């Protein structure tokens, strides 16, 4: 798929807001993910033991990782589709070392879209949400093709 420049602008306009507080957005997103789809939490051996949302909130490690994850996503979105180099090391660790099914990357995409909608309603109307969704579908499609080249999905 190919996003137009107008779609990329909408995606990079709300991302610039996210970057004013990367650690807070990373927290919100991972928690949303773990509350919604608790099975995803089992993939994290470092966090697995967290029992409540108050425990998740207070985990410094969880917050640091959310910054790591968002920063990597942010560097991929700023490429505007030319992200093959960035995608390689990420598809290799998630498919071979962590073992994250595509289905889970759909669950976090939903969590990202939920959180941006809540925090940024003015910069995340229907057209901007459709453009972010398009950018994440692209990301998933490219990641899934890489998984297949690496021997993991399908
Ligand atoms: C927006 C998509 C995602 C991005 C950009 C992302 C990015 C990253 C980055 C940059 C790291 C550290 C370096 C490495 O291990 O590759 C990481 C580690 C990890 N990721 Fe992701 N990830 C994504 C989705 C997920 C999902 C959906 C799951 C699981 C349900 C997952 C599970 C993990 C685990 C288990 C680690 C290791 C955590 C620790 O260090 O122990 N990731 N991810």
């Amino acid at each position: 798929m190919v996003l137009s420049e107008g779609e990329w602008q909408l995606v990079l306009h709300v991302w610039a807001k996210v970057e004013a507080d990367v650690a807070g957005h990373g927290q919100d997103i991972l928690i949303r993910l773990f509350k919604s789809h608790p099975e995803t939490l089992e993939k994290f051996d470092r966090f697995k033991h967290l029992k409540t949302e108050a425990e998740m909130k207070a985990s410094e490690d969880l917050k640091k990782h959310g910054v790591t994850a968002l920063t990597a996503l942010g560097a991929i979105l700023k490429k505007k589709g030319h992200h093959e180099a960035e995608l390689k090391p990420l598809a290799q660790s998630h498919a071979t070392k962590h073992k994250i099914p595509i289905k889970y990357l759909e669950f976090i995409s939903e969590a990202i879209i939920h959180v941006l909608h809540s925090r940024h309603p003015g910069n995340f109307g229907a057209d901007a949400q459709g453009a972010m969704n398009k950018a994440l579908e692209l990301f998933r499609k490219d990641i899934a093709a890489k998984y297949k080249e690496l021997g993991y999905q399908g």
